């Protein structure tokens, strides 16, 4: 039950966004919700998506994670606008679609920092900047896929930018624990979603996942929200720096 | 919300067992629970134990781990008298206090294999026997420690058995999965209990925590039935095969 | 690497297949003296016929059957008399029922279970325990698991738990034995074609995945493993203890 | 081991305490060809009289600055045109600014957290596409990693991010180069005295931590280091690739 929380959600793109489904499983718990965005598109979608959730208000916000100006007036604005927060949900990567296919050796060096920059540094700061509003504590929750963790077929840079972020939850939980805030990361299985689009081979990870994880089925979005909420609340009081897989058990096999 | 629920918690000692804690939280939610106990010590404890919670009426059922036949006819017992139940806490471990110090090179084959069967083959029998109870699928959730993804100094003959239980859940996880049974572990950081006298140098233990994990305290027995909580409902469905650390942090950090 | 002057005991050898004689093909290559443990009448008639292959003066062969304290106690006694003091032991030995080796991992029998962990990893415990009494200053244990103890795979079942609890054994006699400068490591081997891989469901389909999938996109071989082993169990590795080495076409690596 | 005929790159020494000596001292004692690359004009001039200890008639020398494409395509591609095809790569570079390591994490900033992954994390990408050119036969990349890569320890901060990088670049280089039979591997070692360990915070303690508490009870040195990439660099180790092995006194295995 999380009446009097206030959350930051941060990522919806549309329908299909993991961030959506956490969105509808906070609203549905009693969350006020706060949205940041990147994209014109997708303040549109949300101004449409927000019809279904139960927000008496609309609390949209532009921020472009690669500028640390609208990550540093973006949270400062929500402050002035909604007071001190309880958590930020972190749902947002991006990489070229040049590398997420062929071979990894070719990445260049701006795709495979463009990569780190977006998908992993922007907790770092988002983390610091959010922080300023949990003067009592909260929790942050970042979205991260297996292909951090173990050589994936063409999620290719996408992989090094996870293992990245994955790392930078354990980092940030050491430093921002003594200011009773948690940090920890969702592992979700595979999803069709609009960034999705953009990894090789997707159907057929979709399907070798029914076949070979122990649930023999897919996960969805409203799954990695219960996690979300259990994890962005006093449920998990004693966890941190912990990444837990919402993907069926296909983690736990090979 | 557990209402309309039924969890059968297994190793309830006293007011400091874990398991003790695991009951509290899910009683507090509203679930039906069964205990089962070893030792009529025990039998006594829980007497006087269960008017602090709501249960309405008392269901006990004497279960030693070590024999096919007790956990075989208590299950059997237990859904006479209850009906299906929905999941299954998994309390249990033992180990003879001279393989809990000095040297691990000089564990007997006798108390080794006491701690393999008692703490770690107990879960299969009892997931077999459950698994009769949850026509509709369910959840089992067993405790471990750091001690069996690390060696720890004195832990011993226990941190090889809890590196077999570890395992013995990805094994379930996997078989049980088509079956909609999750199988998961909770790894509790240290906490001062009755079989925690057992271990050598326990105290040192926990300081060493609270100096040193990210959040610079100890955890409690709630901590873990609130976790427990998430793992034994629906908030956690997706999730299995899965190992949550519930320990401060501790996990993450050398 | 280099191997004159130095003592190992290789645990399990069965026949031309078994992992372990890949392990001593490497060894002797390099001038190590080796001794032979067996526990099967018949692993010792075969161990006779390939002891022709290898450059080994003399045939150094004890029967141990690791579910014994006796066997092992008493054999190493005997071994470290015959030969004196050692320099490392290979350790390469596994068992569980065939009934649990397929089908339901949640149907397990208690017997059949204490079985694996007994064999397939108590007796790491005991074996170093005794080996130590005959490394004075110093030496080097290697055991042989599979992925199959860290992650669940299918049909392996019992042995999996068996490997797990291996693993976590190699690490805590690591730190048991330390300070005796005594190390203990683990190789991770692929699936080989070998006599107890029959026991193992699905096998072919098993070697076939590898193939397909790990990133050298082939399976290895027992001269592979031996290989691995002889680093472990020579100066090159020292500094190494609690390691587990997968030789395997990097399949641990990937998802 | 036996290293004569072949030929390795050694990238990052810069004195007489870097890591990549130890390595360049076992590799040169084998009998490999050595090839050298450098930053600082200043490490040119360390290599130069450090060559003097080591049995190498010809000093190859290469300025390498991994942040410029055009410094690695062209090094390569020159070493290429001096000594032919060569056999593997050690890779032992790294950088951040103390800015940046001496802080809290949360208060890194962009340009140092991604100066971090440029040199010691994307570099090895780089390299290795490089490096495969001379390698049509097949290889080995050897790159030195660091336990704050696996779990967050105090004071090493954007390094262990970096680290946790390159230990996944590791992964992805050795599945997408295991079909051209290049193996790719990381060594993760435990502290040393070295020029860049004086950027690291409370490395006396660290250095104090490993001998209180890792198995073996002592550090490691760049020598022990050095054994280790023999191993990985030559085909004693042909089935192992995408592997991490710690040569720390196994203190990984314990908490
Ligand atoms: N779907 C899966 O199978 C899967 C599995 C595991 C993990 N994940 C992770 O979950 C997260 C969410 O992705 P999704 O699958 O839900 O796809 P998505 O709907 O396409 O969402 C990705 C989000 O990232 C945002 N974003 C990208 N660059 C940004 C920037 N520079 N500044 C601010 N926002 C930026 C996008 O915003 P704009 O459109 O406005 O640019 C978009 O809302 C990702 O981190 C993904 O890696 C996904
Ligand atoms: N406390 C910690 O720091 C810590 C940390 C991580 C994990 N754990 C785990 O938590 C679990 C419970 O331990 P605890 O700390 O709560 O101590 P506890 O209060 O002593 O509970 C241990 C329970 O094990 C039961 N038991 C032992 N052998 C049994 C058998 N053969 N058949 C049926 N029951 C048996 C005991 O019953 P009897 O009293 O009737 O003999 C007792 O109820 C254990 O699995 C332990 O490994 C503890
Ligand atoms: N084959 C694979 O794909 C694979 C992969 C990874 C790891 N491994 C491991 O490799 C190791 C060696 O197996 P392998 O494949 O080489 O098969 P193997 O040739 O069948 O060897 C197994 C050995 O175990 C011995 N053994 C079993 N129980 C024993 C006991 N109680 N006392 C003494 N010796 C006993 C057998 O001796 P007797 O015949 O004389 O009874 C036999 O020599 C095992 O640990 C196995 O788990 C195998
Ligand atoms: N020492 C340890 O405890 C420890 C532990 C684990 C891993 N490691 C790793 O071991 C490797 C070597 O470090 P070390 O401890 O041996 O220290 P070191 O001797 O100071 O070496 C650092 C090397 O990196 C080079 N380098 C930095 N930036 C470069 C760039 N942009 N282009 C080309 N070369 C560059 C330096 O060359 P220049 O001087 O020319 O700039 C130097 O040769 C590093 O990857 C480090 O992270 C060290
Ligand atoms: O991280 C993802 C994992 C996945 F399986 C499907 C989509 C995911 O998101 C992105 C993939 C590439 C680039 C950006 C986001
Ligand atoms: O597993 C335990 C771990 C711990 F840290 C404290 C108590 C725990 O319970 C037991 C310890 C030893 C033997 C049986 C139970
Ligand atoms: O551990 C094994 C793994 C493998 F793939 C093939 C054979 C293996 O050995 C045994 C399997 C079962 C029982 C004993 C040894
Ligand atoms: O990675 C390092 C780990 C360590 F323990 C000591 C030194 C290390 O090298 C560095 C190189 C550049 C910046 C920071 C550390
Ligand atoms: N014989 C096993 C499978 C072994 C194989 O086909 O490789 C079974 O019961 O199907
Ligand atoms: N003096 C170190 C930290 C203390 C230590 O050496 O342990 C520094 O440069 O901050």
């Amino acid at each position: 039950n999380l009446e009097n929380k206030t959350y930051v959600i941060m990522g919806i793109a549309n329908k299909r966004s993991i961030a959506f489904g956490v969105a509808k499983v906070l609203d549905q718990l009693g969350a006020k919700l706060v949205f940041t965005y990147r994209k014109e598109r997708s303040r549109k979608e949300l101004e449409k998506l927000l019809e279904q959730l139960n927000q008496p208000e609309a609390h949209l916000y532009q921020i472009d994670v690669q500028s640390d100006e609208e990550v540093i007036n973006g949270f400062e604005q929500i402050g002035k606008d909604v007071g001190n927060i309880d958590g930020v949900y972190h749902s947002i990567a991006f990489a070229n679609m040049e590398d997420l296919r062929g071979r990894f050796s070719e990445t260049s060096r701006e795709g495979f920092l463009l990569a780190q920059d977006i998908s992993s540094y922007s907790l770092t700061i988002v983390a610091h900047e959010a922080k300023k509003l949990m003067p009592e504590g909260g929790s942050i929750v970042a979205t991260t896929y297996l292909g951090g963790e173990f050589a994936v077929q063409n999620y290719n840079v996408m992989g090094v930018a996870k293992a990245s972020l994955e790392a930078n939850v354990k980092y940030l939980a050491l430093d921002l624990g003594p200011d009773n805030i948690r940090v920890n990361a969702i592992s979700a299985g595979p999803i069709r979603t609009l960034s999705a689009k953009g990894v090789g081979g997707f159907n057929t990870i979709l399907k070798e996942i029914e076949e070979r994880a122990p649930l023999k089925r897919n996960v969805d979005q409203v799954e990695v929200g219960k996690t979300a909420a259990y994890l962005l609340s006093d449920l998990s009081s004693g966890v941190t720096g912990e990444n837990i897989h919402v993907d069926s058990g296909f983690h736990a096999i090979k």
